[PDB]
């Protein structure tokens, strides 16, 4: 994990809730960290909210409705979902502790 306030992913996702159980779709949102580092049209003040299901959706799937859809640009296609999938990979993690 990055203990040094580098940051330098423009990207990160945060839980609308709690995470402790063993759901298997939860609800996360997309907090841009930095717009500069994207290319299209974002604000540094915006999080996008998408549920995600742990074992049915894919990141990169998911960040391919946030281009369609009018949220993020294709350019940062990979960014999104990797921000995505850092995410869930933590919170995969968490959960493999009893």
């Amino acid at each position: 994990g990055a203990m040094d306030p580098q940051e330098e992913t423009g990207v990160r996702v945060e839980l609308a809730e709690e995470d402790d159980g063993e759901k298997i779709a939860i609800k996360l949102w997309l907090r841009i960290e930095d717009i500069k580092k994207l290319k299209g049209k974002y604000k540094d003040n915006e999080a996008i909210e998408f549920s995600f299901d742990l074992e049915r959706d894919v990141p990169e799937d998911v960040a391919q409705e946030m281009v369609e859809s009018g949220y993020v640009c294709e350019g940062d296609h990979k960014t999104m979902a990797k921000a995505i999938k850092d995410r869930v990979s933590l919170i995969k993690r968490k959960r493999e502790q009893r």
